[PDB]
């Protein structure tokens, strides 16, 4: 499978709903080690947002399940073991993504647009990692997601506009970091609030769907966070 | 791995959305060669309804796309070797669904209403493989699926009442083989339409669990209504 045939596979698999199969064709285009275009950069990205999501949804399930169940040690257990079955499969897949944003995606960033996307995409994945992690190991894997983010947050302060779907995204989930991971949530309004009226500021400068559905969302968290 | 441990397992992997896990755990319960009570076997349906399920959906989506390209001999050869692994992958699941059945599940159903409910899915899981079938053993296939929905078909219409839920279930997916499988959409419809009829006449005459028996009518009723353009 060469590169063009293996971007039709993704497709292909992305129709099927069939994303670990979509997961490992872009893998694959992505280790061949030339920079992805931005169909290929999407591609990669929702195949992972699904293969991890599926986990991640699951490890909430299965998280809530064991603590809320008082006692009953057998049942306990095998929660706990279930979902350290499901976190080893969560942190395997987090790897492999924040593996690829190492070696190929962030050193081959060539665009504001792309490198802000990719470093913005280390944050979540060591998010994610966060979510899952033991205490030791914890605050260094939420130090590495807070650096990815800020330095995301640089760029995109520096080379785009305040209406830029990635910058507002951005936004969004730097802020979500904030709030649920550091249990800062002045920080995450702040953030929110912030990047929503400079946004609103800069409305001559648009082009659009994408840029106003991120910008309701901002809002929701700063009412939901408020109340 | 003991049953009672294996079962609680299965919950688990349902409540996560897993159900592969979930139809292993329920293929390890199956194996120790006990009869499985109706938690058990509702456990085990679900489980592999949900397996296949994703790849029959898969398979219907990448089927489509190859018919779909004219003239692409590269993106159609794509296609239909993509569709090919699916396909294997589905008649693995199919195949591992009628060992049970055949092996454990319908040897040991001590009763009427569960010797249905295993025909039913024999029925269900060779109607499977009858969707994916080429030519040469479709023939054969097809007529295994409606040799188990019949047996199925004729026990419950002298076991079971008209609004039993197993028994409208039946109606259900045996009026579907009929009309997708056979291409016979006045046996489709009339099978559909006299289950629907019986069942409304029993509840004039004196039904315990309404909810079940009420939403297999409605989509009896849905597909004469889709049947009759
Ligand atoms: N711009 C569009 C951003 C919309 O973000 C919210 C959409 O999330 C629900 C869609 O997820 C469907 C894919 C399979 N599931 C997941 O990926 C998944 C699983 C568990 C939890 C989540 N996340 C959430 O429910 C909400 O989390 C977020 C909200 C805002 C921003 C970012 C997140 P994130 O997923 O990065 O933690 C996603
Ligand atoms: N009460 C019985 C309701 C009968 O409807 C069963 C359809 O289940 C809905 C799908 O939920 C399972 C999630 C995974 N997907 C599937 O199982 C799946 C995938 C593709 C097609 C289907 N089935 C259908 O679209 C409709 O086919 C049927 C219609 C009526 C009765 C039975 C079927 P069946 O799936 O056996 O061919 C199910
Ligand atoms: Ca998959
Ligand atoms: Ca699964
Ligand atoms: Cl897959
Ligand atoms: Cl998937
Ligand atoms: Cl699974
Ligand atoms: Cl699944």
């Amino acid at each position: 499978m060469d590169k063009n045939e293996l971007v039709q596979k993704a497709k292909l698999a992305e129709q099927a709903e069939r994303y670990d199969d979509m997961a490992a064709c872009m893998k694959s285009v992505t280790e061949q080690g030339a920079e992805l275009s931005n169909e290929e950069r999407n591609l990669l990205s929702v195949a992972y947002k699904n293969v991890v999501g599926a986990r991640r949804s699951s490890w909430r399930v299965v998280s809530s399940i064991e603590q809320k169940t008082e006692g009953a040690e057998k049942k306990q257990q095998m929660a706990r073991e279930y979902r350290e079955k499901i976190e080893t499969e969560l942190r395997d897949i987090c790897n492999d993504v924040l593996s690829l944003l190492e070696k190929f995606l962030i050193p081959n960033a060539s665009q504001a647009e792309s490198k802000v996307f990719y470093l913005k995409m280390k944050g979540d994945y060591y998010r994610y990692l966060a979510e899952v992690a033991a205490g030791d190991d914890k605050k260094g894997i939420v130090d590495q997601s807070q650096q990815a983010y800020q330095e995301a947050f640089e760029i995109s302060k520096k080379e785009m506009q305040p209406t830029h779907p990635i910058r507002l995204g951005l936004a969004l989930n730097f802020s979500v970091f904030y709030y649920e991971i550091l249990n800062s949530p002045e920080k995450a309004c702040s953030l929110a609030k912030t990047a929503f009226d400079e946004a609103i500021a800069e409305l001559d400068t648009l082009s659009y769907k994408d840029s106003t559905l991120i910008m309701q969302l901002l809002r929701d968290n700063l009412t939901l966070w408020t109340s």
